[PDB]
């Protein structure tokens, strides 16, 4: 297993790269091995748990989960107070 952020994601093409806790060797990702809410996407600075496989392109995040990280949205901005 591996843990890591998400640098990029290209959610078009269902592909992209996490920086993994592990001392980051750039894994790639790709939409089939990502496992989400229906979605099979990641967002950029997002945190993620995944597996390191084999790839073409080297080191290929399997089942990847999607940590989030920051999960403080829609609590300020507008109103933070009763």
């Amino acid at each position: 297993m591996a843990q890591g952020t998400v640098k990029w994601f290209n959610a078009e093409k269902g592909f992209g790269f996490i920086a993994p806790d592990d001392g980051s060797a750039d894994v790639f990702v790709h939409y089939s091995e990502i496992q989400g809410n229906g979605f099979r996407t990641l967002e950029e600075n997002q945190k993620v748990e995944f597996e390191i496989g084999e790839g073409a392109k080297g080191p290929q995040a399997q089942q990847v989960h999607a940590l989030g990280g920051e999960n403080l949205y829609f609590q300020g901005h507008h109103h933070h107070h009763h």
